């Protein structure tokens, strides 16, 4: 139990540790710019209340997939097809990132 | 054919040999802790039964996704969208951890 | 444009190489056994016809999500659970041999 | 931040390499093709109007997965199962692609 402690203890150093690295706060602040330009777009484009923009936003980007909600206009289709892709970027990103923060 | 049967041992005994890696067992107990407190959360603040609450977190910590239900209640809705980033946050960390033993 | 050929032909070669891995083709041997297994419990138990429970057994192991079904019983959603699981694991064994095939 | 900004561009100067490198360009018009002719076989076959087909090829190949809809005809079922595991393989191609880059 002990063990596990220290070994949580190191790997939630390393992981916070990343969070000093400028290439995955760039990633990180982009993830947000995109979720925040998501929330906006479907809360007026489609009149989704906000909170329910960010969550479509959230879960869409994630390629998590809503439940109950897909875009009822051909704007927000368009838009989220789009979105989907940028969402993919970002998730190579930070992949590619792990993938070269492994290899040194 | 004993080929297949001797690579497919091989393969689950290199599997339960990551069953006793300290970081993987970290993330395995994380991820059912997870679980667990979304199992919770769902059941008290949206009123799912537990079996409910606990499907729900599960398709939704794994992306896999939910064909039927979406929160009703603001808190959920916010709950959800941090749950979602726990989720890829412990996927990263497996992947991270595939990545480390591949050397 | 013959550039694009040529290197499409040497991917493609690469793809069926790996179609040679024994481990490859246990998990693929594995994921066939995983999707009929699936498709004959939820054919079965969730009473959905044969062409249905495969689908949704694909759906949930990819992580796709279906868009209009979720088990009624508590048996399905049991099975489905623990089925995602399977289907993670499954994936992270194809990762962990790219990872592998990639580092020699 | 002149930093944030550098940092920023640099990453956007690799993003851009990427797309010259030739197998990552079969990749990308391998997955529009794969994105046309879902359109096409979703319009014909389900009776979706081609941007809803786009749609609905679009959240399946990338396992976001669709809230609202699912194929009703026999062969849309099967196409779209078929569908899904071009998807994942072209997903490990890229991955793959990118594993390679890392060296
Ligand atoms: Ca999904
Ligand atoms: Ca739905
Ligand atoms: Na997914």
């Amino acid at each position: 139990m002990l063990s596990f402690l220290l070994t949580l203890k190191r790997m939630l150093r390393a992981c916070l540790r990343a969070w000093k690295d400028k290439e995955f706060q760039v990633l990180f602040v982009l993830t947000i710019l995109t979720l925040i330009s998501g929330t906006i777009f479907y809360s007026t484009v489609e009149g989704l209340r906000p909170i329910d923009a960010l969550y479509f936003s959230v879960v869409t980007l994630t390629t998590v997939g809503a439940g109950n909600f897909s875009p009822q206009t051909d704007f927000g289709k368009i838009f989220t097809i789009l979105y989907i892709f940028i969402g993919i970027g970002l998730v190579f990103g930070f992949i590619h990132k792990l993938a070269v923060n492994v290899q040194l």
